[PDB]
Parts: C-alpha cells; structure tokens; sequence
C-alpha cells in the first residue's frame, strides 16, 4: 500500500511533462503546451518562467551540480539554462532540426544531451560551447541519457533497440537489446549500479550492466506504456505507465509492483525520487507525490 498526494499547477492544459526535484525541496516541471518551466517551493510559492523562444516544445531538464537548470526545446533546436539570477539564456544547435531531448550533466560537470532526430549525443559547458559525436547506425532516435556508475553516458537509442554508452572521449558503445523491436525510453542509474530502462513496445523493465550485460523482466499490466524511470531507495525502480495510468515499481527479487493512480487520463510522464518521496508529472496540470508504508 501507498499514499498520493497532489498538487495543481493550472494556467491551463500546460502539458507537464519533465520533472526534478532539488536537493533544496523545489520540484521543477516543464510545461510544452504552456511553453514555460514552472518551480513550486516546499510553502507552495510557484514562479513561472515563460520561455523566450515561442512553441520550443520544452521537454527534459536536469539540475546541475552548480544549481542551475538545465533544459531542452526539441522543437526550436536549443538548449536553455536558468542561472541562479533566475534568468534564462538559449544555446542554439548547430545543425538544425536536431530535437534535442534527453539531457544530464556528465562527470567533468559538462551537460549532455540526445538530439533524436539529429542522431548524435551533444556536450555543451559552463561557456556556452557545444561538441557534439555522431551515432554510427542512422535514425537511431537517441532519446534518455544518464550518467552510469562508469562514469561514461549512457543512452537509450528507441529505433536501433540499443543502449548506447559514451565516455567523456567520445568512444561509443553500443549493447543490442534482446527482445525484438522493444522501444527504449526512460533510462536511469540503479543504486546496484547498472543502468536500468523501460521498452515501451517490449512491456518489459531492463537492466544492463556498466559491462554490456543486459537482463529483463517483464511488466504485468498489458500496454502499461512504461515511459521515465528512477532510482527508488535500496535497489528500488519506480517508473511511470502512460499507458496504464499506474506507477510500476521494481524492488527487490525483481519483482514488479503496480500502483494504480486513482484519478483520469493522468498520463504520467516524468518521475523523480527524493529520498522519500515519488514525485511524477501529469498530463492534467498536476504533479503527484506518492510514498509508501
Ligand atoms: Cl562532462
């Protein structure tokens, strides 16, 4: 069993979709539709950042070590940053029409980030400055990106059926799933240190080791749509079921867990763990907040 609590945004159907929490207690959400990232403070203070570039269809972000928040307009071909004066600054790609999406702040504190439809894997620093490496298989569709416990990237490439690795040199690796034309989405460390991600067209949970060697299991709900997935505590996963309108959980002997979201079209997207609680954004200009015991 489990309690959920949430918490209302609404300017209108703002279209919630990534979401962090600091280590300060503030959860950050993007919002697509609204073209606007949100902040609501532990007191419920809420300040919304409307974006400087119209319809940039924001979808990820990422805090960085510094603080500052990270994000990605797949839409106008930018990376955006919110700097602790509360101001917003666009980095524009070099090569247009990249859709970047995924984004993470890698081991040197550099940001990385996938470009789906521009199939490479982009590094942009403190300054300003992009590098960016190209995927070896073409319409690979590079999509979440975290960094493992290797200290290397690592990626879901969702029409190549891989897992991507990348070091801070560039070297890419590339791990082919097993199950057929499964469609990897979300992808995020485990405290067992493997990388553990979702196939949404599979209906299965993964996992894959700093060395290649991948495992799975498979999720109850048919079409549970598994989208974003974290870290939960101990060797805990929580991920999101779109799908199903559930919150999954893998713990333990491997075992998966459903919750089911008591509430309509919810359409999880995002998810974030903080230490106690499940934080997860919802289609309906919401954000949940689910805690077991
Ligand atoms: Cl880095």
């Amino acid at each position: 069993e489990f309690k959920l609590q949430e918490l209302n945004l609404t300017n209108q159907d703002t279209g919630p979709y990534g979401i962090t929490v600091s280590d300060k207690g503030k959860v950050w959400i993007t919002q697509h539709k609204a073209n606007m990232i949100s902040c609501i403070n532990l007191d419920g203070k809420i300040t919304e950042y409307p974006l400087p570039t119209p319809d940039a269809k924001v979808m990820c972000l990422t805090i960085s070590s510094d603080g500052e928040v990270w994000f990605t307009e797949n839409a106008a071909n930018k990376i955006g940053r919110i700097t602790k004066k509360g101001i917003i600054k666009e980095y524009t790609l070099p090569n247009p029409d990249s859709a970047p999406y995924g984004i993470t702040e890698g081991p040197n504190g550099d940001i990385w980030f996938t470009e789906m439809n521009g199939n490479r894997i982009g590094r942009i620093t403190d300054d300003g400055k992009i590098r960016e490496y190209e995927l070896p298989n073409k319409g690979s569709y590079p999509s979440f990106i975290t960094l493992g416990s290797d200290n290397a990237l690592w990626f879901t490439e969702n029409q190549n059926n891989a897992i991507g690795r990348i070091t801070e040199s560039g070297d890419i690796t590339e791990f082919k799933i097993p199950t057929p034309a499964s469609g990897p989405v979300g992808i995020t460390k485990g405290n067992d240190d493997a990388l553990w991600f979702v196939e949404i067209i599979g209906n299965k949970i993964g996992r894959i080791t700093t060395s290649g060697e991948i495992t799975e299991f498979k999720i109850p709900t048919p079409n549970a749509r598994p989208h974003a997935i974290t870290a939960g505590a101990g060797i805990d996963l929580w991920f999101t079921e779109w799908g199903a309108n559930k919150i999954g959980r893998l713990t333990s002997n491997n075992i998966i867990e459903e919750y089911p979201i008591q509430i309509k079209s919810a359409e999880p997207h995002g998810i974030c763990f903080d230490g106690e609680t499940i934080w997860f954004a919802m289609e309906c200009d919401k954000i949940g907040k689910l805690t077991l015991i």
